[PDB]
């Protein structure tokens, strides 16, 4: 019998499989529905870390195919369609397909988690784990940093910036923003070279970091790839194993404990199908209720995104071409919208220039939002995706933050060092920026039209989280405890980005690494 079966070999599942199997007495099985990414055969599209958007132009090869979601909250006089939502389907999960940025968020984010009932998940309690996971090439020996972890983090040298990037920075300086240098150990508004994870020009996923050749040869670790868990197996209120599809064949496998690291949209769907969720919803689908847990699939967080682009004039294109650090991430900006004094640093913006598409861009998202959505089952079938409604801009403060970020962009590009380029900025969808949205100067004059545009075209940033949240032991809406144990049943944990009580002011991969490090420690202790 396996001591632990870990469902989903993504960012969190890779950490857990590594940490739990470091103890030889623990017989660990890691099960991953997608392909392996062993060192001698990382797909080229995955391996190219300088072009980390490439997986998304390779169709659906590396994702859960035809996984669609509803995005913006339903709203009169706006029609919404299902949208494809990339989620990694291969060893490494999101770390194998993502944009390679590695950032922590802010102390306030984690202190809030503890305030919301996740004891020991305050900044003091998560920082050790952010240290453990990393080797920071720039600041590794400094306080608040690690120099020995499996995941490298570094930044481009400021002095390698293109002349266009420098112009952007002079605009931000005219706004009183500093260069903060290290977004992972300095927490006020400003701009910085983004911290990212690469091994030279190669992507370095959690599978390369935690499931390396030596870990893989541990006799107590088993790795099943191209193997899909369909159901959790139960004995009374105890989870006691899994059913696994391998090609055409189904296998039943016993487990002393199952740990779900199947991703924020899929871990809660598995809970629902097991009978762990809102009792009336489960009754409705004829699923016997093991535990009436109304929070399962609720509390769905994301970061709400939009873009602004402009054709590069000659001077912008020339200036954009002088960077000495290639197509690495150059510039990030942490800013405050002013919409709610409770949420400083609630916007993340990037300003940059791409000779290839011919576009300058200012893309941004609400990094500390107010809106949450939910997911529920469509039916009881193991092959169904859940019905997902991110419900973006349900809370009007998030609309307000989008408008503010657009006004900020206006302000920055009116500064002389950006104004000299004579760019004509226009709105765009965030995910694949392109022509077709209205001029920024024009839309801002039309508040009705501006709101309609945003409700129509608001995007996410693939930061789905919170659908199986940590919460207090008496909290009817909480799903797991401080060590990931699912309330109402035994033998079952969740240990992925599902468990976040709120999304941090951060891209979610590094917070995911951290929380999986922390949960592994709790298990082991
Ligand atoms: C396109 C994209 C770009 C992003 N950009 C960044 C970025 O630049 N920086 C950043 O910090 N974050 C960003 N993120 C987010 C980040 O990568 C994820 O938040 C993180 O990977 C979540 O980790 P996880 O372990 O919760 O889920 P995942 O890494 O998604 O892992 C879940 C794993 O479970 C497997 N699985 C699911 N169901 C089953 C089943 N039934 N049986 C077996 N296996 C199963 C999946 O195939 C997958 O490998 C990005 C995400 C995407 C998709």
């Amino acid at each position: 019998i396996f001591d632990y079966v870990i469902v989903g070999g993504g960012t969190a599942g890779s950490v857990l499989a590594n940490r739990l199997s470091a103890r030889p007495e623990n017989r660990v099985l890691l099960i991953e529905a997608g392909i392996d990414t062993p060192e001698n055969n990382i797909p080229p599209e995955i391996h190219d870390g300088l072009r980390p958007w490439l997986p998304r132009l390779s169709g659906d090869k590396f994702f859960w195919p035809n996984l669609t979601i509803h995005r913006a909250a339903e709203h009169p006089g706006i029609t919404r369609e299902p949208q494809f939502y990339e989620q990694g389907r291969l060893l490494g999960g999101g770390s194998s397909v993502n944009m390679v940025v590695s950032n922590r968020g802010l102390p306030r984010d984690y202190d809030e988690w503890q305030a919301l009932g996740a004891d020991g998940w305050d900044w003091q309690g998560v920082l050790p784990y952010f240290i453990k996971t990393e080797r920071d090439a720039d600041y590794g020996d400094d306080p608040l940093h690690g120099n020995a972890g499996p995941i490298p983090i570094g930044r481009v040298d400021s002095r390698h910036w293109s002349d266009f990037t420098v112009a952007a920075t002079q605009a931000l300086e005219a706004a009183g923003l500093p260069n903060i240098h290290d977004q992972n150990a300095r927490f006020d508004d400003g701009y910085f070279p983004p911290a990212f994870t690469l091994k030279g020009e190669e992507r370095f996923s959690a599978a390369r970091g935690y499931l390396d050749a030596s870990v893989r040869v541990r006799p107590n670790l088993s790795l099943w790839t191209e193997s899909r868990v369909l159901k959790l197996l139960t004995t009374g209120n105890a989870i006691t194993g899994v059913s696994v599809l391998r090609g055409r064949e189904t296998l039943q496998v016993q487990a002393r404990e199952v740990i779900l690291t199947a991703g924020a949209l899929q871990s809660p769907a598995i809970l629902l199908r097991t009978g762990i969720g809102p009792a009336a919803d489960l009754h409705a689908l004829g699923i016997p209720v093991l535990a009436d847990r109304p929070g399962v699939g609720r509390n769905l967080w994301e970061h709400s995104s939009i873009g602004v682009v402009a054709p590069l004039t000659e001077q912008a294109r020339a200036d954009a071409s002088t960077g000495k650090a290639g197509s690495r991430h150059q510039l990030g900006i942490r800013a405050s919208s002013g919409v709610d004094p409770a949420t400083p640093s609630d916007l993340f913006l990037h300003i940059g220039a791409d000779p290839v598409s011919g576009l300058a861009s200012a893309v941004f998202w609400v990094n500390k939002p107010s809106s949450t959505g939910w997911l529920k089952l469509k039916d009881a079938d193991p092959f169904s995706y859940p019905d997902v409604d991110f419900n973006l801009l349900s809370d009007p403060r998030d609309l307000g933050r989008l408008k503010a970020g657009l006004r900020l962009i206006t302000h920055y590009f009116a500064a002389p060092s950006l104004a000299k380029y004579g760019l004509a900025l226009a709105l765009s969808r965030f995910a694949a920026p392109q022509p077709g949205g209205p001029l920024l100067n024009d839309l801002l004059q039309d508040e009705a039209a501006l709101e309609r545009y945003l409700r129509t075209n608001v995007g996410g940033v693939w930061h789905a989280s919170g659908t199986a949240r940590i919460g207090r032991a008496d909290d009817s809406q909480a799903v797991v405890d401080k060590a990931g144990r699912v309330y109402g049943v035994t033998g079952l944990r969740v240990a992925d980005a599902s468990i976040m009580p709120t999304v941090p002011t951060a891209n979610t991969n590094l917070p995911t690494l951290m929380l999986a490090e922390k949960i592994a420690d709790a298990i082991l202790t």
